[PDB]
Order: structure tokens, then sequence, then C-alpha cells
């Protein structure tokens, strides 16, 4: 037997009926453009949130785990993340709080070729500046956070970046490794929060 | 800052303020025998269905079974054991199955616990009538028991003879106690 939920329903919808410039705007829920590997960019919709834990939902129906930018988890694609430690202390949680100079450490496990891998990464933010992004045709004042990440064995290092709303520490656009140093992942958000 | 998701959007369509005939799941939730309360399936996770109920409420079941609840006045926190539920499999089920796990839930601001053990005996064949659609099910009564203090009911779940799937359920939200109906309606 199979049931018919109000989130695949509408969601289908969407995707049936459909970007409009004008349309993003006129959504009256968030919505996301993802870019995996410097692939193509897709349209993704947020279906749902647990645990302030935000999860949005592809055409394909595969799912992204976030938290203000941050990629927490990866459902139904070929390399997905399966977890990411101590998540509670990421300086994103009160991203407009975050200090030049701000740490953080954690592990992450993710699958690469059905494989699992995992690491243990310690960063620091530093402020980038001042940055505006015009995303559904749009203006946004964004403070620009440079995360420096170190991983171990192998030693490796890159950077992610994060574009905050300086009014609403709302994270509006990110870049960021789905692994360590490894699958680079774009996201942004296109329906701004007020305050 | 704060987002707007999909389920926010459907709440504010159907509850922000006080129908039928709609392209989902929906269900005729009663709790402790009040008044029929209109419920709506809002997403599957982990084959897990979350329904969507006035007040922010929700309710997490399996194919008939409460699993959670959310939101509302005594809520069930958590059941283990779920992937061993005979109601998994509804077809596969024969008169004296059994299913033992630990429940907790909330009773007036109070947090309670216990072991449960249960098994299931056939009552008969039964036609219900959802929606103004016959439908032929067959009708699982549950011996549950518990321990500490002790204490026993039963639950009825109607499953279809044919898909297998609950399309009414009895049972308690906690040990014994704060009965729920079910009835779910297909989506057409």
């Amino acid at each position: 037997h199979s049931q018919q939920s109000m989130v695949d329903t509408f969601r289908a919808s969407l995707f049936d009926n459909q970007v409009a410039d004008q349309q993003i705007q006129a959504l009256p829920y968030s919505t996301m453009y993802l870019r995996l590997n410097e692939g193509q960019r897709i349209f993704v919709v947020l279906g749902y949130i647990e645990q302030e834990q935000s999860k949005w939902l592809s055409q394909d129906n595969a799912m992204l785990v976030t938290h203000n930018g941050r990629l927490l988890k990866t459902v139904k694609l070929n390399n997905n993340l399966l977890e990411v430690t101590n998540s509670g202390q990421d300086p994103l949680r009160n991203a407009l709080a975050i200090k030049d100079g701000s740490r953080w450490t954690r592990d992450i496990l993710w699958s690469e070729d059905n494989h699992f891998r995992s690491a243990t990464l310690s960063s620091t933010f530093s402020f980038a500046g001042l940055e505006t992004l015009n995303i559904a045709g749009r203006n946004v004042l964004c403070n620009v956070w440079q995360e420096e990440v170190t991983s171990t064995r192998p030693e490796k290092q890159w950077q992610n970046t994060f574009w905050v709303d300086s009014a609403t520490g709302q994270v509006r656009q990110s870049r960021q490794m789905l692994g360590a140093g490894v699958i680079p992942v774009e996201m942004t958000f296109l329906k701004p929060a007020p305050l």
C-alpha cells in the first residue's frame, strides 16, 4: 500500500507547473539553489523543520539537511554526508555573534563510492568584510565570513565561505565541502527572512 | 532569523483560522472519545507517517500504529522495537502473534514509562464504510499487558484484506490510558 503526503503532492505540483524571478518571491515557503561539484544548479524547496534542522527536498526527492547554511546531512545522492558531530558548537548557530577568530572542532562521516570515510575537522572563522549579493532580484548586505578548515589523516585544508545577512544573521549563500576537503557544495537561499 | 517551510504554509492554509475531498491521505482523529478532529498527512520519512493537526500538533504513525505525538496535552514520547511490530506486515499476521516493546509518554506533565507485551487475536471479518466506500477488513484484537502497575487492555486494528493497510485503529496513547481512534481516508 502507499499513502500520499501533502509534501509530495504539492512538491510535485511545483515541479510540474514550472526560474521566474517574480515567481520565486511569490513562493510562500523557503527555497534554495543547490550546486554540487561545480555542477548544474538545481531548485530545492524547504519541506519541513525538525529539532532546528531544515530539511530541503529536490525534484528527485533527494534530501539536504542544514542549519543556517551549514550542511549537516544528505540523503539519496551519489555521495552522502552521514554525520557531523558537536554541531551545537557551530558558530553559525549565532551568525551575528560570530567574533573574528571563532573556532570549532567536530568530526564528519561521509560515504564516497559507497565506502565510508571520516575525519576530524578544526576551523577558524575570519571576517572577510562586507558584500552585497543580488538574490532573486534583490539586494542583501552580508557579512562575509571565511572559515579556514583543516582536517587530519591525511592532513588537508580548504576554505568555506558564508554570506550572512548583517541584520538577521541568516546565511543567504554558502560554499563548503561535503566531506573532508572534497565534494564542493554551493547553496543560495532565495527567500529572505524579516526582522 | 526564521524560515518558512511547506508544512508551515500548509498549516497556515488549514488551521491558521476556523475541508474535504483532497489529493492526499487524510485522517479522522478522536482523543479520549471526544470530538472528531480533521488531520492530514504532511510527509513521510524513514517509513514514518507524520500527520498535521490543529494547534501545531503532530502525530507519527506506521500503518495504524501510534509511535509518537507532539504538542498535544499528553504526548507519546517514544516506542521501541518498532521494526518488530506485527502491523509492519499486517497481512502476515496469524492469530497469536506477539510483540514486546517499551513506551514513554507524559501524563499531566508527569513522565511515565512501561514495558509492553501483546498478542494479536482474530476478531472476524468486517466491512468498513469510509468516505462512502466499502472496505473489507481483517479485524485484529491486540491484548496488551504491562506491570508496575499491572494493567491490560485491548487494541483493535482494521487491516485491509488485500492491501494490508490499516484503515482504522483503536489504541491507547499510554499504558492502558488515553484512547486514540484513527480512521484513515485514502486520497481520491
